[PDB]
């Protein structure tokens, strides 16, 4: 009896795990995730980079990072307003790196940017037309997270 | 070994619990939930107050209640059209109360409202410009639910 | 110990099942699901019919099929642009059938359609009028999946 009950429960667990994964798939789809593409999403809340990072991490994602022009446009249409990207030049000034590791491949800087103005600007925001502007990490911008393809 | 399988099952259940909690958090975030703020959702369906209550209750939420101007604006944006609020004077005519209990504090009544017109109006709808009007609970208005912060 | 823990885990599993059902209801409501009505969802991606069937199949739904004018309008509004319907005449030219099986009840063909132009047209797209046109299954149109009422 006990070995049988346990086996049956193990089967119920497998089914439940698959059903949750399905729920996750349907949700991503409803929010616009394209086949074979990363899922970008926002709650339209503006906050400092430290909070965006903590927030996306809490949902098991990361701050949105455009790896090419196509993902840049995707993040642009999701954000609507100015949003932080998971890129900073905190280690060596001018050397932008992804918060998940590695040197910057694709970039879409605005005219006269990055300019590290004032006391300094080590974070990055995607703004109007999808162009980039380095900004203070302490400034508040829209939180956009990315989840794997 | 029975005991080893039971321990694995405890681990599988805990993992499931944590992933479902994550699914709930990601969904709220995608629906616009701001940090430390309750969030609002609607399917844009219009129905009598009693139905809205049942529906929200069934989702472990409650008909939306504006506790301040920010929340009121947020509800207004989600709704898009006239929607019921979790406020009524059903228990004692003239004394509006929250469906979850307590006398109404913050309010945003249109001029000359509430007016309990006709045979009476004991429900409340957020309408044009986000102002409020008491209306018959039997009329159909947009169902908007609120969930905890 | 053994038996008590097993009984607890059974209640844990049942509790999880109820919670996930709850999450699915909340998600459906946010996706726009109207009471007792089937609902349509899209990620706004355009792709060939085969990829639409595959994508909807993964999510345990089916390619959208309008059964009457009301459902046909619902699909139109969700898609916004041309979208494939779960209808084709791939089996027998001239004879449209549902992908779920069966001959065509409701139809909303644009004048002179279906015409199987040029090399051939075995799929159907609901256009920007709500009307239908048979088109190549290899063409890319918006993916709209359907879930039960
Ligand atoms: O110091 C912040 C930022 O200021 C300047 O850019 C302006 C801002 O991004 C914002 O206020 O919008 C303006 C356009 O409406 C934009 O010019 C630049 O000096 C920039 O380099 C700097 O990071
Ligand atoms: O905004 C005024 C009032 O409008 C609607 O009710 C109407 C009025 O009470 C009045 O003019 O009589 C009409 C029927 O003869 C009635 O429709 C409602 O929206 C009401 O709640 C509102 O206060
Ligand atoms: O609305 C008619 C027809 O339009 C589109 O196809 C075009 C026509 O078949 C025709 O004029 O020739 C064109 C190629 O030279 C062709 O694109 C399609 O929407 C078709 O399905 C429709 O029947
Ligand atoms: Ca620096
Ligand atoms: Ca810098
Ligand atoms: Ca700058
Ligand atoms: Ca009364
Ligand atoms: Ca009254
Ligand atoms: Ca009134
Ligand atoms: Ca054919
Ligand atoms: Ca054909
Ligand atoms: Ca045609
Ligand atoms: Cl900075
Ligand atoms: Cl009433
Ligand atoms: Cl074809």
């Amino acid at each position: 009896a006990i070995e049988v009950k346990l086996a049956n429960m193990e089967a119920e667990i497998n089914t439940l795990k698959s059903k949750l994964e399905l729920t996750n798939k349907l949700h991503a789809f409803s929010m616009g995730k394209k086949s074979g593409k990363k899922f970008f999403v926002t709650n339209h809340e503006r906050m400092p980079f430290s909070k965006v990072k903590a927030l996306c991490s809490e949902l098991r994602g990361t701050v949105a990072i455009p790896r090419n022009a196509e993902e840049n446009k995707a993040i642009q249409e999701v954000a609507k307003t100015s949003a932080f990207l998971g890129i900073t030049d905190e280690v060596t000034e001018g050397q932008f790196m992804y918060v998940t590791g590695g040197r910057l491949t694709y970039s879409n800087w605005k005219k006269d940017e990055p300019n590290d103005v004032g006391s300094g600007e080590d974070c990055v925001t995607i703004v109007d037309n999808g162009l980039w502007n380095d900004i203070s990490c302490q400034a508040s911008h829209t939180a956009v997270c990315e989840f794997p393809a």
